């Protein structure tokens, strides 16, 4: 309830002290001001008097005495906006006066409160009130006749209606539109414009909506539908090549709300104090393995040379199943996973795992039990403030087991009843909940897997999604039959699909998403980097074509980076890469999940109106 | 271009000389409206002092002398609220001052400006204009200071820019909302009103707009990038119930740009002068069957009872195999449902159609050939300027045949040869080409077919779409086995689906369409109309994130069109709101079967040419 106000002084300073009357509207803050002409001696006794608590933030220009030229009336509106930029107040605060003004055409503050929200408009009118000397409604000597007036009341304050403002401006910050000051002399201050940049932004919304010459390329093929009231120079800037280094492009990509869908939490912390950490929270200290880490190879995070998947998954040898069989590490493993990916600004994540490794003495049901347990205490814990909702929904896929010593049948069949009775359990669609399966294995699985249709035609009725792992060899009959016969509806990396013309159409026009990590790829297969064997990273021409292409982290532990980071070492791969294709990224990675329609409009009023301004 | 013009009014009668001066704008009227006090001698003087000619009616109100109480702002927003209003003027043609009056007044007139809309508004300001006794700054003689400022340029008129204006006062009439003369003294007029229901009419309107306009959710997820840039009163109008009757929505949805996706070529012109003009471009005239047109039910277009599928078709025989085997018939049918496509104003459509039918002595590839010729030759004539492509883009989609008396088995092979073999035949990216088959008939029934799943593994690879027809009965476990084993892309009809969760769910998540015709589906199963078989099923599937369209089916058997099948969804389903036909058109427009080229086109197109109100 909040009360500021914004009152304009002319030659009579009767205003100020009169319009601070009003029916209730206790007023926190009064914002004022005026030329270099007029004194404020007088408005320094009446604020010295029975209000003194509250601030009178009196603003003047650097340099008036009249409003008769153009100039002034560019000049004024100006400065006046930018008054009511750095008021940083809500739109529900704001009220307006009766805008007399030394001749200040009375009208820049209605046109304010019409493109600019604000609370209510009222009119100071004098009726019999401060009955002066001359016999005319003379202001008081200083403060009498205004307590004479409220006395016998006919003066009153007439009031109009409310506005609500323009949709497009009614959110903005004072940063991309600041001022000057010229010197601040205690309560009082100078300050001055610098160039009419809101007149312009202000001329071209209105422009944009008549014709469609300019924007008819422009608005139509945008990402967000909030993108469209941004300015011209802002839009324009969007349109440039990315560049990784620029010590303020990194600030930017880092607050950008972003969705994940290929993590791991088997490969989180295998390194460094988070190690220490995990290992401090063992139920029985007695049968931890000893400590020892592996070495990393030269310059880790960007190696010269491509080392072998299996060099690769062994790097991650201190923290997997060897760690996770006691209670307490896979409870703290699943809270700081869920406190880094709340760092980073995710707000929506899908994690894999597959509960079979990390039992020896306990059922598989109990561990994903424990961890369903885990995640949804962190976020009922967490619930921050987009309406009451959790700061980053978590749900869970299952993904197959690795110790395929046992009859392979076996292990399927017990994979799958383990996601349909988990699927059939949990139903709340506010917590976390198996969503989908995945279907990795080829050699072996491919003779069992793809033959045997019938196996994976349950999952299908029990709605639950599938996903297929397509990682070496990479033939394009594997990928046919993956989207043909399991009715899978993403991919997993397969960076080879521009050697078949017929398979790209078809995975373009059906929908199918893809999943690109970029530091895993460069590290596993190798790839150019900069602008100077493999050739050149496919996201280009996978963005390019039609395709629904994402950037995920896959092993944070064992690749040492984020989200940002790939996005940035996304951007040096391809030269060329613009931030509205980070902007497509996005959008598609939402298109592409597992949620549901609510869930979907949920996240997209989220992501849309959370999107930095340059 | 005639400028209705309102000056102001004014004590000091300067105000109306001093703004009748504006710069290369003539004004064919003058309308002010003052108190009882000014001096209305010097507006005579006026009368003729300017001398060329223009009315210069003067409005005054039954008593007034000064603007000093709460109810006198009421009372003078009223009066020239309807002052406005009686003017009977364009909204382009208001022409609105503010230079001098009160300060009420002013902001009153000037809200009035922004609510009711306007065309300029402009505020006269004197530098050294005029100087009189004692040097000061004050208003001429008669007009002669005028005169010497003009020869020195001492007037500054300051422009501030147009005004919209909201969508529902932008039309209105003074019958409904008229005023008290007291006595019009020629070109001086006196006026009183009886009470302030417009003003009750604004703020309601506005009220209902602030409680409609709750969490600017409307911003992040509207259809279509451009809409984010309309004003409050347009998107307010946007997010309230369509009227079907209204004959302002009706032109609205008849500019609205479409997508057809659901249409058949044997079934157009079955009726009336259209049957008579392809019937006179027959090659030999000697071969065609006597003319018969069949009667109609009572009330056609709306009929009271329900019919049987069978009379549906046989409705139409006259225009079905018997006309179109002759080139010409085929020709001139294929003209004329390009020119009303291009008529009604389609963008992007799909014709369905069965070569074999009209195939006795010529083979179905001369058929598919003559099809193909002449759309695209029509395609290739049209051309108008969307960016230097043609008008209206047609592709092709071949259904089964109906004559199930040989092996339909054979049929079914030929069926799906001659897709294939047409689809790699034409190959350029911007004429006519066969873009998918239709598995329509249940292939030829569970009956004696089923899905004989390793047969459809070749039209996949050959980069064809598959569509499957609901006809009758419409069991889950057919949707279910068309889903996931024919791989099918869009289904037809069926409309019921609201009976299993798991399959609506599956159907709204993997992303199939949905195609509903209103006119056939009332006119062969039955429905209620006006809130009066269950309730249609559109706004629940709306509701639940299917996808799903409009679309006309039979042109001339159901005699309707896009539009009147869009206004008759409207009709049966209360409550749609005129957004969701935007979202019917982006549903459609994901659904095509275009390519991606085609599909940004599509959008820069449809998103470019949504009328305003």
């Amino acid at each position: 309830v909040q009360a500021h106000l914004f009152v304009s002084l002319g030659t009579a300073p009767a205003i100020v002290p009169e319009a601070f009357l009003l029916p209730g509207a206790r007023f926190v803050s009064v914002h004022v001001l005026t030329t270099e002409r007029p004194d404020v001696t007088l408005i320094r006794e009446f604020f010295r008097r029975h209000a003194p608590g509250v601030n009178l933030t009196i603003t003047r220009v650097a340099g008036f005495q009249d409003l008769k030229s153009e100039e002034d009336h560019f000049r004024f509106e100006e400065v006046m906006f930018r008054w009511f930029l750095a008021s940083r107040t809500g739109p529900e605060q704001r009220f307006v006066c009766l805008t007399g003004g030394f001749k200040t055409m009375s009208a820049a503050m209605q046109k304010a409160a019409t493109v600019l929200g604000a609370a209510e408009v009222f009119h100071v009118l004098a009726d019999d009130c401060c009955v002066g000397p001359q016999g005319r409604l003379m202001p008081p000597s200083t403060l009498e006749e205004i307590l004479w007036a409220r006395d016998q009341g006919h003066l009153h304050w007439i009031r109009l209606g409310p506005e609500r403002g323009w949709p497009q401006l009614r959110r903005i910050a004072p940063e991309q539109f600041p001022l000057q000051v010229v010197e601040e002399k205690g309560d009082e201050r100078r300050v001055q414009a610098e160039d009419r940049a809101f007149g312009t932004f202000l001329q071209d919304l209105l422009q944009r909506a008549s014709r469609i010459a300019g924007a008819w390329e422009m608005l139509p093929e945008l990402p967000f539908a909030d993108l469209a009231t941004w300015s011209e120079g802002e839009l324009a800037w969007l349109r440039e090549p990315l560049d990784p280094r620029a010590p303020a492009d990194q600030r930017w990509v880092a607050g950008l709300p972003k969705i994940e869908l290929h993590c791991h939490l088997g490969g989180f912390a295998t390194h460094g104090e988070l190690l220490r950490r995990v290992r401090n929270a063992a139920e029985n200290p007695g049968k931890l393995p000893p400590l020892e880490e592996p070495r990393l190879p030269e310059g880790w995070p960007l190696p010269a040379q491509p080392i072998p998947l299996a060099e690769y998954m062994k790097l991650g040898n201190a923290n997997g199943t060897a760690l996770l069989r006691d209670p307490g590490c896979l409870r703290e493993q699943c809270r700081l996973l869920y406190r880094h990916l709340v760092d980073q600004g995710v707000c929506y994540a899908e994690v894999r795992c597959s509960p079979a490794n990390y039992a020896e003495v306990r059922s598989p049901w109990d561990v994903l039990a424990d961890i369903r347990a885990a995640f949804q205490e962190c976020m009922e814990g967490a619930r921050t403030a987009p309406g009451g909702l959790p700061a980053c929904h978590v749900n869970l896929i299952l993904i197959a087991t690795r110790r395929a010593s046992g009859d392979y049948r076996a292990a399927i069949a017990r994979h799958l009843a383990l996601a349909v009775t988990a699927a059939e359990h949990w139903r709340d669609e506010n917590a976390c909940r198996v969503v989908g399966v995945d279907l990795a294995g080829y050699e072996d699985e491919k003779t069992r897997a793809h033959y045997f249709r019938e196996e994976f035609t349950a999952v299908h009725r029990c709605g639950l999604a599938v996903t297929v792992h397509a990682g070496e060899n990479d033939d394009a009959e594997g990928i046919w039959r993956a989207v043909f016969d399991l009715n899978a509806r993403r991919l997993g990396h397969a960076l080879s699909l521009g050697q078949s013309r017929e398979l790209l159409r078809s995975v373009a026009d059906r929908g199918i998403g893809v999943e690109l990590c970029p530091y895993a790829n460069l590290q596993i297969k190798g790839f150019r980097l900069d602008g100077s064997a493999p050739g050149p990273y496919p996201l280009l021409d996978y963005l390019r074509e039609g395709v629904r292409v994402t950037v995920n982290t896959d092993n944070i532990g064992i690749s040492a980076a984020s989200l940002t980071d790939n996005l940035l070492l996304a951007a040096r791969l391809c030269p060329g890469l613009t931030r509205l294709d980070l902007l497509h990224l996005q959008r598609h990675a939402l298109e592409t999940a597992f949620c549901t329609a609510t869930q979907r409009l949920t996240l997209l009023r989220r992501i849309s109106s959370g999107i930095p301004r340059p």
